[PDB]
């Protein structure tokens, strides 16, 4: 029993839903349920801990699979399987064992709180003071909780600022979502990506045990300078982002094909007899599915990569990271782009009648349009160009 | 002489403060449609010795673009009204001009249409038209789609006549009133986007046109198409509308875009860049918007200037005149399609995450123009202008070409 | 042994004369007898026979290595490998075994007096008559073929056009280039793909023996309508084509890089005080390596899928070449769009000086320009969108 | 003079169009072709008519400079050039200097070129030396490289940069000097894929004597000028848009010339079952993609030719808005012509097809041609000024290329 199976399954019941639920917005809790009781929030985990022990481009997959049905869903279990890792990638093997299993046989679903909405994106503003024990006390507000409303375990992050030299300080924790003080809202609303949950979360005196807490203060920035294991959380994220979009992309074409094959009627004052016979519907979609293909060979050359610096672990050098973090940003680009051109312009061989709400048509647009802003893809684009002249890595960071 | 487009100026400003909640809400606009009947910008393009502003072609559009920056539906809304009493002109009388002008002029009425089913066989139009001995006509039947009749004074409707008759298969052309009796506008309108156009169905029910009101003889259109006389301006001059339409939306998505970045966007840290405004590749998108709008409305103004002078020359127009009108119309809407779609889609690259929250509504401006691209396909407009390159031929007249 | 690397150590030798060799036209008769004497020309005939037994990757990148320093000779070496397959698509196995051994042995270039591709069968130059030996004899000039001068087994196509029943027969043959009547004239000349030797080949009353004739009459045509183990030759000829462009786009962007480090100079109107600091010299070598990696990995893929239809054997159905030739034309369209993208725009980050002869940056777009049109890529567009659409796979052929 | 020039230049265009192949795969000067311009007339084209020129405006010179351009693209440039350079006496020089030089080209007819551009490390940076003399004038020392027009030419507009004991170090003085002038050595160097007979080669001057009222302004009178966008920064305006508009010629002529060949030479794709090569309805909606992007980028560049007539009859009462917003329509035309003058000459050959890859047709010399001058300067900057302006308001800084 394949995961990828499972997925297809999934998908083929939320696409009656998708045009209700895209309109009505806010939480998707049924659906989250489904893929709960599915057992796929445990993809990435191994079998020894109860997990399926999926590879990245077996994972990847599902996420694509997910990602055409509904953009929200697969984006939800994206940034779900993202979080994960990072107890494997910086936490201790006391906490690798713990944390794990107990996602596994649970289904915890999985969030995190760590941008926010101040100065810039490099301007956290949650206080985090350390207690006599060695637990953290957050105080403050997030921005953009990706998942974070019905979740069970959420993967916070802070900063210590006080007098005392630990300015900058990134504390990285994995608290359970039903801990005093924290308050997921119901705010989150986008013009797409509207079930995503993607919301703030308010923190009044939230206690972090010192087991909960992941790796020493300031872990993730060193092994961001260090270019170790650590530094893979953006390929990892980067990855899963770019297969949402062409997820996206086949639905939408998947979506226009059978209304174009159904519905759609010829331009009649051209001498057109069948909407399937015209030559430049025809060459729409050609043009569409090249840029896909293109984007997606890139994409599953990209996830074998991402499997091979993987399995090296800590052995990893930065001359490794660096030349994954290029061809993931090159992914990134060739994604948005054609998923923005393919949701865009399949409107031209669908038709005036396909504005009509009862279709969506314009669904796989808003997704992608909504979530492509989350780092901005001209620095993914210029990123790859100071590889290509230079031989300049990017900065590792929580995009680059 | 008083200003159209300062007038325009005014309207927008204070439908700009409610924009974006009118786009959400969707429905019918009419606290919109009012603040233009009081306006007076209704009777633009009636002649001054009807009580009208006697305004040309070229004004006429600048009033239009500068509505449709604020608003998509209603520039649409007030595009499409412009269009519907110079059909008097194509092929009604002399008498009938006289007379209708002066009634839209000094009683500022809306106009709306249940015209044309552009792609759909004449036998196939919902609306049948019955004569009379008097010479008048009783309508029968829904139209799918029309624009503006909700809400409307003065509402223009083709029928067929779908009868054994010698005028079996002819196109009637009517002007009647909106409250006539069987003249039913539906509001059930419904799309992603250009939502208060008011372009839902109207039911005729044994409606009645007299003599009088009925422009034109019997299928006077098809038979000014096939002439390329004064009827087969018909398209040019809404295609043309349309295309500005188009680009007053995307100056509105622009300008808006702009606002925020100056305001609102963040810059990008990671990249050592201190400001929002000094980003390289933001600049060079806004270089680009620009210059992609520089150059369809360079085209669109000319164009405007060519509709005037074909429409100076009358009943004495050629073949040839409105057949190079056409092509360099169907090159602007091109122009504009592309444009608007490119402009409305990329200004979000600039704007930033947080510009995605509906109280912006910054997509409302991609909806309208997404939307009403659609009406007939760009890749036919492309392919008469190639077809006139390459060729020389003209696009055969109707309804959309 | 390794063939990759045998033509590094070509394009190196040659990459001297890279400028002075396109400038000049004529044969490329030096570098022509330095591919016979690295034993390259034998690369897909199985080891049986005397040659490397290659499969389809490895010889599709060594077409890329050699297109990179030289598209004339990228092309040339590129179409005299799908020659050679010919014998064992249609042809038997007695001649299969004769052919291939000579060809090994000897090491022969061959050459192509073959299709025309936008002639219907009656309108054919070269004419065959048959025979009362069982044998054909040709006449005729075809203005199109590659590399028939200075080749030693040139493959020739001709059509029976007379009262027999036998009337419209592409006859399919493989004589001695030496044989008499045989004159592959000197008289090629284009914008780019100078040295291809493409040019026009005279018959006049030449003789094919029984033995040297593949196949049956018209078996090209009867393995078309079928889909038999011959219509492989249009995915084949077209994926190598695919791969000779993005050699060159490489080849290019290869040597814009270069020059970009050591000779541009810095725009300081603007401010900028290195050309490598520039960020939209930056932003444009990012959009052609990111063309590039979407069209290579696609390209990748296809190689792979040759690979599985080729090994299946007469075991391959309609639908495998079907889908194999919708993704060879996909293939096809992004190799084209990006060579011409980048070997046109490279010059944008070059720069004035760039532009003289003694670079002759020019010659990438040339070499592609011509190239590109030797079938028409809005048909390779449209067969692609055909099977989106409407399930249908294109129609057996030559180009597709 | 009293004739419609554009009438002129097309028979002028005509006659050059039958030996366009040839003079392309050539290359070298084209000193018939140059004759003939000189013979014509129209290199009094701008000049008024007190001084015996044609007191054209600037629409009507813009059209001789396309309608050249579209028959050959180096006679389009050489002749665009030329007027860019008189201009430059009225701009920054005196009245004298206008009456004198504008009256000695009318009547003598004279061919300008320039020398301005340098091959150091980058185009600010100029080593073209200009020592003082006692009685206001200077010596020049150096090599200039892009010297477009020199040879051949009667009036040679060169840029200095002074070296002196005193405030006027590092100053740029602009000057019009005979091309004969001892010292001057205009050489025969040029080479380029395209432009060939544009004669853009190098300038060696060697103790070339610049005479007192051959000086047009003061020392740094164009530095100064282009701080206070005076009526001397209206170069960058007038030579950009002139550069556009031999784009946006060259991009017709590849049209032109496609379109013709496609209807005599090309054949149907017979695989599809197409007929006639001219019903295929893909090359019908690549022409017509071809005449779109013109047909914007064509009336982007009028309005910016009227809109300069209407700042340049302001005279000295233009200000840094109407220069700034002048230059910011004109950055905008500079693009929307490479870019469709690029996407054209190489899109044509899509519709023309591979027989028309010989060289007998020399198609590729409008791409060529275009692919080599769109690099005088960077397109990615014009593209950068116009948001500049769009976003902030800002106006570009003002030089010789903005
Ligand atoms: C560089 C180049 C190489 C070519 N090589 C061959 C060849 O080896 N065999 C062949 O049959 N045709 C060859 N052709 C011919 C093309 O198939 C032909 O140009 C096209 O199908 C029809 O040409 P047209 O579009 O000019 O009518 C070649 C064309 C070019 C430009
Ligand atoms: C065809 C052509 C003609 C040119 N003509 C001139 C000229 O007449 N005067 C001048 O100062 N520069 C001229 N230039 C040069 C530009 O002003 C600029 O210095 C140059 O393109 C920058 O060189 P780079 O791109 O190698 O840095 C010309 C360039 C080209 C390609």
């Amino acid at each position: 029993n394949d995961p990828v199976a499972v997925a297809r399954g999934l998908a083929e019941k939320w696409r009656a839903t998708a045009v209700e639920r895209d309109r009505a917005g806010g939480s998707a809790t049924a659906e989250r349920e489904d893929l709960r009781a599915s057992g796929l929030l445990s993809l990435l985990v191994p079998r020894e801990y109860g997990g399926w022990g999926a590879d990245w481009p077996t994972a990847i997959e599902v996420v694509r699979e997910i990602a055409a049905a509904d953009g929200s869903l697969g984006h939800l279990f994206g940034y779900h399987l993202t979080n994960a890792p990072m107890i494997e990638l910086i936490g201790s093997q006391e906490q690798e064992e713990h944390l794990y299993t107990q996602i596994a046989q649970n289904n915890w679903w999985t969030g995190n709180a760590s941008s926010e909405n101040n100065s810039h994106v490099l301007d956290w503003k949650v206080r985090a003071t350390p207690t006599e024990d060695g637990g953290y006390v957050l105080n403050g507000t997030k921005h953009f909780c990706s998942g974070a409303k019905g979740s069970d375990l959420l993967f916070v992050f802070g900063v210590v600022q006080d007098d005392s030299p630990q300015q900058g300080a990134i504390i990285a924790a994995a608290i359970p979502t039903s801990r005093a003080g924290v308050t997921p809202n119901d705010d989150w609303a986008a013009i797409g990506m509207r079930q995503t949950d993607s919301g703030s979360t308010d923190f009044h005196n939230v206690k972090v045990e010192p087991d909960e807490v992941l790796g020493a203060p300031n872990a993730f920035v060193l092994a961001f300078i260090q270019s170790e294991r650590g530094s893979l959380f953006a390929p990892i994220a980067q990855l899963i982002f770019a297969n949402v979009y062409l997820g996206i992309a086949h639905g939408a074409l998947d979506a226009a094909r059978e209304y174009t094959r159904t519905q759609a009627r010829p331009w009649t004052p051209a001498g057109i007899q069948q909407a399937t016979e015209d030559p430049y519907t025809i060459r729409s979609y050609g043009e569409f599915t090249i840029a896909l293909q293109g984007a997606d060979a890139a994409a599953r050359e990209a996830a074998h990569l991402l499997q091979t610096v993987w399995d090296k672990g800590d052995a990893l050098t930065p001359e490794d990271r660096g030349e994954l973090m290029v061809k993931v940003s090159g992914v990134k680009a060739l994604a948005t782009n054609a998923a923005l051109n393919i949701s865009s312009g399949v409107f031209e061989v669908i038709g005036a009648r396909g504005t009509h709400p009862r279709y969506g048509f314009d669904r796989f647009w808003r997704n992608v349009r909504t979530h492509s802003l989350h780092d901005p893809v001209s620095y993914k684009i210029a990123d790859v160009g100071k590889h290509t002249l230079n031989g300049q890595y990017p900065i590792p960071g929580f995009t680059s």
